[PDB]
């Protein structure tokens, strides 16, 4: 299309608010290397690991583009304006480019690296529009676009899983060749677009009530239903069983009739930010709350959506139960608490259970008088969905994933990602990249054998997506003001959200969408 | 199904997410509470973030093909699995759709 | 809002015009990295850059009798000529020029 030395796309990075829309586009430059030396391979779970980690899959040489989480699109100036003025948003369509495609040819003469343009070298682009392939987008995985858009990425290996029988295979087990896809090949001068309109999914709950489900009542006026307010009289010096009912007020709020419930549970061990309050003991595994499937247990993480905490209790956090984003510059395995930013779903216990508490109680036998039967209870630390429940989502973050794929299923409900997003049956398809194999000096006699010598090579260049997402306009008639974010006005070394003299770009804390208030 | 919902993801890509991985540090020659977070990826799978959960499950006894193997008494109604309606037991048969058993255990 | 370092005072003047070269990653790892790019290859950019400037002027209307002070170049010789380059090549400019020689009743 533009050969050598015409540009095949612009950059476009910024973002257009229009009345109940606003259109995100991102720029990045991208690198991709050559992965598994374009060769698939079958990789397993190592021998001697436990039956909850077993796994087989396969490896493929190509890469995809994943920017399936917020700060991909949005700035931390355009998240502040999202949550500060709206109570709700969703993405309505996505547009993707990929242009100015450079493949360098590397050598490495007598420890020499010498990068050299490849003019006539071409990269493989197809998305899976059929959704044919495993769907690996939606597990919270590295690889995304950065946030800041002076960043440079390396765009992430593509690999699957399917079923295993321990560390091998059954033959169920489907294996995907993606070269037996049509493909669009790309030299230098060429470029790559794709246009994907979202389904309707409802808007995410970008506020937090104002009222609770047990606070719904006028406190002024006394309901005309009864509840049975006492079981016994004094009657001489000794008890006598009588049964009493009572009109319930205000004073014994607890007990007036009500026509709802709290959401469903499944409940979490608590741990505290305060090291010291936690017991001296590994409880990361046989306090973790799990479920089973096919012989394996695996973690609840993050599981249904439950309030990380009760009132005045903001140092205690479920042990699965939130999302926990990583600091700049954190490693992977076994960082302190101070390394790492743990989400707070304190916003969402009006309507809720706390997640570390049981959902309530329930009777366990028949109370009988005179031998007697005194009344007997029982915690409900798992609670399934009840006709009359309500309940709220998990929050999205700034750092946090946009959609997930709904399990092709006979069965679900109210697919909404635990993890927190949209739930789409046809969400935006993978992009699959790679480098074409360019094959080294061949022998001048015939040979069967499949070609194993390659030009080194990698390819680099621009992609863009732009969203284009609706938003539901706050109608709020509260009087006095609201909680909105904003930075601390107080002198600093570094600002929020900019690079340092490093010049590294840093996220100080996790930022929900739950500032704005409606009532229940 | 081909694919495993507790496998549904990129076994070469770590996640960003954190994990609780550990409650305590060897301190001295005793240990002390300490909470650490890892990012999982694949020899901790067990421990990724998902966002999905298996279906409902209402249990059932097990029994064996293998007549040795099981119990030698009479337990098709004690054992049973059952719904209480209007003060009587019925069984539940087949009940909710679940799997028969795991992998090597026909 | 006239300048005080002198010129003239624009409310929207002339936009700043900011140019980079894109940053082209070196060879990178066959093994994913989440960490940002940081080898690149090493390059610069030349070219041509062209300004056009309309200026409009306000003719002198003077009547005055006498010959008015011009700005002028001395007659009497020199190693170097004023504004021009010397044998190094090198453009020097000799002294500050101003605006004001023509003259105006107040």
């Amino acid at each position: 299309a533009d050969g050598v030395g015409n540009s095949s796309g612009n950059w476009h990075c910024d973002s257009t608010w229009m009345g109940d829309r606003v259109t995100t586009t991102s720029t990045r430059t991208w690198a991709l290397p050559t992965y598994n030396n374009h060769l698939y391979k079958q990789i397993s779970s190592q021998s001697g690991a436990s039956n909850d980690n077993h796994y087989f899959g396969y490896s493929t040489p190509w890469g995809y583009f994943d920017f399936n989480r917020f700060h991909c699109h949005f700035s931390p100036r355009d998240w502040q304006r999202l949550i500060n003025n709206n109570w709700g948003f969703r993405p309505k369509r996505l547009n993707f480019k990929l242009f100015n495609i450079q493949v360098k040819e590397v050598t490495q003469n007598d420890g020499t690296t010498t990068i050299a343009n490849n003019l006539t070298s071409t990269v493989q682009v197809f998305t899976d529009s059929e959704y044919q392939l495993p769907y690996v987008l939606g597990s919270a995985h590295q690889g995304c676009l950065p946030p800041f858009p002076a960043d440079v990425f390396m765009v992430p290996q593509y690999g699957y899983l399917t079923l295993n029988n321990g560390s091998q295979a059954v033959g169920r087990s489907s294996f995907y060749c993606l070269e037996y896809f049509p493909s669009q090949m790309l030299r230098t001068g060429n470029n790559f677009t794709f246009s994907y309109t979202f389904e309707d999914v409802p808007f995410h709950s970008s506020y937090a009530h104002s009222q609770s489900l047990d606070r719904l009542m006028n406190p002024l006026i006394d309901q005309y239903l009864y509840y049975l307010s006492r079981t016994n009289t004094p009657s001489g010096t000794t008890t006598q069983s009588r049964l009493q009912f009572s009109q319930a007020g205000a004073s014994d709020i607890r007990d007036q009739s009500r026509n709802w419930l709290p959401g469903p549970c499944y409940r979490q061990q608590r741990v505290s930010k305060t090291s010291a309050d936690n017991n001296n003991s590994e409880y990361s595994w046989t306090g973790a709350t799990k479920y089973h499937l096919n012989g394996r247990d695996s973690l609840v993480n993050p599981g249904p959506a439950m309030a990380s905490h009760k009132d005045d209790e903001e140092k205690f956090f479920p042990q699965s139960g939130v999302l926990i984003f990583g600091k700049q510059g954190s490693e992977k395995t076994n960082v302190d608490i101070e390394k790492v930013m743990i989400t707070d779903e304190e916003e969402i216990r009006t309507t809720n259970p706390v997640a570390t508490e049981q959902y309530g109680s329930v009777s366990t036998n028949l109370q009988r008088g005179n031998t007697s039967r005194q009344a007997a209870t029982a915690d409900v630390n798992t609670q399934g969905v009840l006709p009359g429940m309500v309940w709220q989502d998990r929050d999205v973050y700034l750092q946090g994933p946009i959609w997930a794929k709904i399990p092709h299923t006979d069965g679900h409900f109210h697919p909404s990602p635990l993890m927190g997003g949209f739930g789409l049956k046809h969400p935006p398809p993978q992009i699959l990249i790679k480098n074409t194999p360019v094959p080294a000096n061949p022998s001048t006699t015939f040979s069967a054998a499949k070609f194993a010598s390659f030009i080194t090579q990698y390819s680099t260049g621009q992609v863009s997506v732009e969203i284009e997402w609706e938003l539901q306009k706050e109608n709020s008639k509260r009087w006095n003001p609201e909680i909105q974010y904003t930075s601390n006005y107080n002198k600093s070394i570094n600002v929020d959200f900019t690079v340092d003299t490093n010049g590294v770009y840093s996220e100080p804390r996790p930022i929900g969408t739950r500032y704005l208030t409606r009532n229940l």
